[PDB]
This record gives C-alpha cells, structure tokens and sequence, in this order.
C-alpha cells in the first residue's frame, strides 16, 4: 500500500488524551482533554486553541452533580455556533463558546440510561450519529467495551429523540457520515477500535440505519486500531489508526486502505480538517499532542459548514 510522508508541524502540546478536534463556525480551533484527572477521578476538559501561539484555553470542565466528564469527541452545530460533545462519563453534552454546558439525555427514547459517548458525526439533515463505547453514564461506575461487546450507536435527531440504533460493538469510536453529491446522507461508517474492522450502513433515513456490513479492514495486530474518522471532498476516509503510526485513507468503496500517511508518532487518534483547506489537524496521544499537516484536497464539509437557507 503506497505511503506519502506529509509534513507535520506542531500545533500545541501537553493535552491529556488530545481528541475530538474541531472548528465552530469562527473558524476557531477546539480540542478536549478526556484525560484530565483531579484526585483519581475524571475532570475532563473542552479547550479553545490559539492556532497563532498554540496557546490553550480551557472554556469548559464539564461535571454533573460531581461527575467529572470525559469529553472525547467534538462536532459544531449549523444553526448555532454550538458544539456537541460526546463525553465518556455523561452522554451527549451541548457546550457553548462561553463555556456554559448543557447534559442533552440521561436516558434514550425507549427510557433506557444512557451510554457514555465517544465520538458523533452530523449529517446533512442535521441528525447527529454518535458512538457509545461506555457503559452506563454516571453515576454509575465507569465501564468501557474494549473487552466485552455493549459499545452502542446511537441518533440524536432534529426532533430532540436519543434513539440507539445499534448495539453489541467492541468499542465504537470514530463515525462518519457519507453523502450523495446532492447532500443525502446514504452511509454510515462506525469504527469498531480492537477489531480492526471499519462498519457500514445503509442510512434509510433520519435514525434508520439497515444491512451492517464490515466495510473496512484496519492493517496492523498492535493494540488499538480505527480511532477517529473524517472524509475528504471526493469522499475518501481519513481513519486515525491508533497505535500504528499511520492515519489509513479508503477509497469510497473501502475494503483494503488505498494508501496510508505515516505519522511521526504511533498513536494518532482523531482529525479535523480547517474549512476550506487541505489541512487536518491531528491528535495524538503518545505526547499528548496537536499536528497539523497538509492533505492532497479540501475535506469534506461539515454540517456546520453548509447553509440552512442556502438555494443550492
Ligand atoms: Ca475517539
Ligand atoms: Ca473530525
């Protein structure tokens, strides 16, 4: 598999577990840090990054009722300059830019509790596909599916529902959404870490998901695998392999990677791209730190990037 060794240059550093990189509609630059510890217990964070200085700001330590979050992964709103974050240890969390935070759900539409978020993708149709890897949310004692199958998916959708869509996943981590050129949301991937497998599914409609297929292989036996995801403009994926060196690219018809970008570091674990540009930051947590580097195209648009009231 052909290998291209882009230039990585250093964003910022010292972030515990950097992840779920993201940018609002300001084009400014967040980062969380799952990670963060008080004491033993978890005190997540949700952080501004100056992308002049590389200088980090802290805009939010997410707790509920004393429950330190683990914020993992990011996606921004459209219709406001919102991000919705997905936290380890309290769900689906909506945090504004002042740092104010909100808990979305502490049980799915069928009055089940809650699972604890990895990562989500937004669809064209405003749907937000997040992965659920945790256990139980607090205030129930932290568990996480990287030996036992109760990883779950999950649609949050327009009409406010937390529907879980699927179950039984060995810790589903990176998701991403595949549109038709007209902006129909048709695919979805689901990365399942330890197995080294890249799942898909037909997306039938808003929190209709049919035919689980195993779209993807992951290369390499070393721990981890398939962290987090993003597509390019021609709708190649970009998965961050943890513990590999390499962030693998699939074509869009997946199966084997068609071309892998080797890291200078072994463990990437997520990836934005900046709006309109064929840069990808990238987290990675073997120094805690940010890169940026430059792809061969612009990335695909988020939901935050495209128009509510736009004609075409
Ligand atoms: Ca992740
Ligand atoms: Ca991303």
């Amino acid at each position: 598999i052909p290998v291209i060794e882009p230039l990585f240059t250093k964003v910022t550093e010292d972030i515990p577990g950097a992840e779920g990189p993201v940018f609002d509609k300001n084009g400014d630059f967040y980062i969380v840090a799952p990670e963060v510890e008080v004491n033993g217990k978890p005190a997540g964070e949700i952080l501004r990054i100056d992308l002049k200085t590389g200088k980090k700001t802290v805009i939010c330590k997410p707790e509920v009722n004393g429950y330190g979050g683990i914020p993992a992964g990011c996606q921004c709103d459209r219709d406001a300059n919102q991000l919705f974050v997905a936290d380890m240890r309290l769900g689906l969390l909506v945090v504004q830019t002042d740092g104010t935070f909100e808990e979305i759900a502490k049980k799915d539409s069928e009055g089940r509790r809650m699972q604890g978020c990895n990562d989500c993708a937004f669809d064209y149709e405003g749907n937000l596909w997040i992965t659920a890897p945790a256990g139980e949310v607090a205030p129930a004692d932290y568990t996480r599916s990287m030996q036992e199958k109760f990883g779950s998916i999950y649609c949050f959708t327009t009409d406010g529902q937390m529907i879980q869509v699927d179950t039984a996943f060995q810790f589903p981590n990176g998701i991403a959404v595949r549109h038709m050129n007209d902006g129909r949301p048709y695919q979805l991937i689901v990365a399942e870490t330890p197995t080294k497998k890249l799942w898909s599914y037909d997306i039938k409609g808003p929190a209709k998901i049919e035919n689980k297929k195993v779209w993807g292989h992951i290369p390499g036996t070393h721990e981890g695998g398939a962290d987090g995801m993003d597509f390019d403009e021609d709708n190649n994926l970009l998965v961050a392999n943890f513990g590999s060196s390499h962030i693998e690219v699939f074509g869009p018809d997946g199966g084997q990677p068609k071309m892998r970008i080797r890291c200078p570091f072994e463990k990437p674990s997520n990836l934005h791209f900046k709006p309109q540009t064929k840069t990808i930051f990238v987290t990675e947590h073997e120094n805690n730190a940010v890169w940026k580097f430059e792809w061969q195209r612009n990335g695909k648009k988020q939901y935050c990037e495209t128009l509510k009231f736009g004609i075409f």
